[PDB]
């Protein structure tokens, strides 16, 4: 964005400073779920199924 | 504008004065912007691009 100035002779006026503003996009910390199932459990497979 | 007069003879009647009404318009200060730009600066085209 840029000032506006009036008049011919500017000898008096600042030049509008350049700003190279940035915005920052980041990533977040990893989004996870767990679960575990033992060997007596992993017998029945609707339970990966379901939990998956 | 114009006055209207009555009758046939118009010899006591007064002829309408012309009045010739002037309008003025006119410039404002000129509007400016200012920038500036060093020789390292200006090696990337995008400054002057974009101020522009």
């Amino acid at each position: 964005h840029m000032n506006i100035e009036e008049g011919l002779d500017l000898s008096s006026k600042t030049p509008t400073a350049l700003v190279q503003r940035l915005v920052p996009s980041v990533f977040k910390e990893p989004k996870n779920i767990l679960y575990t199932l033992d060997a007596r459990e992993m017998r029945d497979p609707e339970h990966k199924t379901e939990a998956g």
